[PDB]
């Protein structure tokens, strides 16, 4: 089997992606955050405290004549920016694109933190890390892509995110006409539960490449590229009058400049972030600072190739036997 799917930014900033999932029978259709950092499938539901729903689409299980209570089953998870999420599981039919899993846990959310009720344009997560992060107690439950992976025609799905513009996940193929040139693939750690690789180096603009191991996740549920500070300080050390801000919080830049580009090496391959992919627009409305793309992983312990680096490339995440990931210029 196959399925395919669009996802799309959900503000001119590309701050996050939405694809769209059908749960139960019938369908209720959310958009959901597709997360290769966690692990967990978990929707604003019926059972959300009112106060915590602002505009997102609820999964409603009595509807749903697939759906049973997982008895006793909880979840509660926490996630890098401050925002967390707890409540009960169900199982119950998860349709992605063509693509059907029966018996899926979906973590039906009874809080939510503040940063999801303000966000109306996300229903959910779907987590597409490694099963071992799942949070649900006391049975751990498995991602929507570990149920799938034997059905598949391949046991992989690529993200193949744009750029202010739509894009897809694609399970159980690669599709060759996505990308350029050649898919490069490098080893993953699964002992962290992540999509965890080295890269092997960077650029800053068309400057020289350096080489250097930087190990890090790739995370499509991260907005930024978060990387060691002598790398981010060599970045913005090229557009005049960037500065890290304690008081932001990252680094800043005026937004009349113009960014250089940043290459990741993947072995010996290299991916191209253009310049434009690191504005993140004004700090505050109608500021003239501007935030940046890319920024110090310091304050993490991991460094990050969020969606500003993965939405440069065709991703392969190979869930074979031994994972890999595999990264192709678009």
């Amino acid at each position: 089997s196959t399925g395919s799917a669009t996802t799309t930014p959900i503000d001119s900033l590309d701050d996050a992606y939405i694809t769209p999932v059908q749960i139960g029978t019938p369908a209720q259709t959310l958009n959901l955050d597709f997360d290769t950092g966690s692990s967990d499938l978990w929707v604003f539901s019926s059972e959300t405290t009112a106060s915590e729903v602002d505009g997102q689409t609820i999964y409603t299980p009595s509807k749903s004549t697939t759906a049973k209570l997982l008895s006793g089953a909880t979840w509660s998870i926490s996630y890098g920016d401050g925002s967390s999420s707890s409540g009960d599981v169900y199982t119950d039919t998860v349709s992605v694109g063509g693509l059907t899993v029966t018996g899926q846990a979906v973590e039906s959310a009874k809080k939510v933190s503040s940063s999801f009720t303000e966000d109306s344009t996300i229903d959910g997560l779907l987590g597409l890390a490694f099963s071992t992060l799942n949070t649900v107690s006391p049975t751990q439950q498995k991602t929507f892509f570990d149920n799938a992976k034997a059905s598949l025609d391949s046991p992989v799905f690529t993200a193949d995110l744009g750029y202010h513009a739509p894009g897809t996940y694609n399970f159980g193929f690669i599709d060759t006409t996505a990308y350029t040139g050649s898919i490069t693939y490098t080893a993953v750690s699964t002992k962290q539960g992540f999509w965890e690789w080295t890269s092997t180096g960077y650029a800053v603009g068309s400057g020289t490449f350096k080489s250097t191991s930087i190990d890090g996740i790739a995370d499509t549920g991260t907005t930024l590229l978060y990387l060691p500070a002598t790398v981010v300080s060599a970045y913005w050390a090229q557009v005049s009058g960037a500065k890290s801000s304690s008081s932001v919080g990252g680094y800043v830049f005026p937004c009349s400049a113009t960014l250089p580009s940043f290459t990741f090496g993947v072995g010996s391959a290299r991916i191209v972030i253009p310049g434009d992919y690191i504005d993140f627009g004004p700090i505050s409305t109608g500021s003239s600072s501007c935030f940046g793309g890319i920024q110090s992983s310091a304050g993490i312990g991991i460094n990050i190739f969020g969606d500003v680096a993965l939405k440069a490339a065709f991703v392969v995440f190979n869930g074979a036997t031994t994972p890999t990931l595999g990264f192709a210029s678009k």
